[PDB]
């Protein structure tokens, strides 16, 4: 599976039938139809004690891994029940600044989308969790192009080292707090993973307020390779999946 003309998202259903299930992601957030729900609690992001380990190019994106052996970086509150531990974060970007994000707002596409993946500690590990309806919590943040983001530069600067598929680099002392928007106002709905196995085990939390990245920042993202080292070069661009049908589901807003 991949993002080209022949193994792209329109083909995923052949191997991953849940590709056309009832709670697929991403979706288009219609802000006039989203429901303001007063019973929604504020998000609780505890990342001060986060331990980053490495960065790797898995052939579809680049993932920043964190030590989740203990409650060091956790997410709670909001529409969640229990404590969700950060496992990794990754992005989805386009070839141009006019597309990238997976989740869209009023049909608007952002330059890229940052997803923080967390799993429910009541299930013991990540693997058990993906087998559960309330198994994961993904925090989505849109990136728009304007001013640079100091907090993202450490990541940008290490991309040269993991150009191709399979490459990884030690990546310690990286603080995720530097990627959060000022406001934690959000939209929430029941969905799934956006890449196979598309397991419908996620509670999505999409932040209203986007973060800005400079053009050059984003540029470094478009220099990645889908391919392994020593193969023809496939630039890693447009690794995002198209919005899926809402199908009954309701999108709730915390504002
Ligand atoms: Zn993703």
């Amino acid at each position: 599976w991949g993002y080209g003309k022949h193994n792209g998202p329109e083909h995923w259903h052949k191997d991953f039938p849940i590709a056309k299930g009832e709670r697929q992601s991403p979706v288009d957030i219609d802000t006039h139809t989203a429901k303001y729900d007063p019973s929604l609690k504020p998000l609780s992001v505890s990342y001060d004690q986060a331990t980053s380990l490495r960065i790797l190019n898995n052939g579809h994106a680049f993932n920043v891994e964190f030590d989740d052996s203990q409650d060091k970086a956790v997410l709670k509150g909001g529409p969640l029940d229990g404590t969700y531990r950060l496992i990794q974060f990754h992005f989805h970007w386009g070839s141009l600044d006019g597309q990238g994000s997976e989740h869209t707002v009023d049909k608007k596409k952002y330059a890229a989308e940052l997803d923080l993946v967390h799993w429910n500690t009541k299930y013991g590990d990540f693997g058990k969790a993906v087998q559960q309806p309330d198994g994961l919590a993904v925090l989505g943040i849109f990136l728009k192009v304007g001013s640079a983001k100091p907090g993202l530069q450490k990541v940008v600067d290490v991309l040269d080292s993991i150009k191709t598929k399979g490459k990884s680099a030690d990546f310690t002392n990286f603080d995720p707090r530097g990627l959060l928007p000022e406001s934690l106002d959000y939209w929430t709905y029941p969905g799934s993973l956006t890449t196979p196995p598309l397991l419908e085990c996620v509670t999505w939390i999409v932040l209203k307020e986007p973060i800005s990245v400079s053009s050059e920042q984003v540029l470094k993202f478009r220099k990645l390779n889908f391919n392994g080292e020593g193969e023809p070069e496939e630039l890693m661009v447009d690794n995002w999946r198209p919005a899926q049908p809402l199908k009954n589901r309701q999108i709730k807003a915390s504002f």
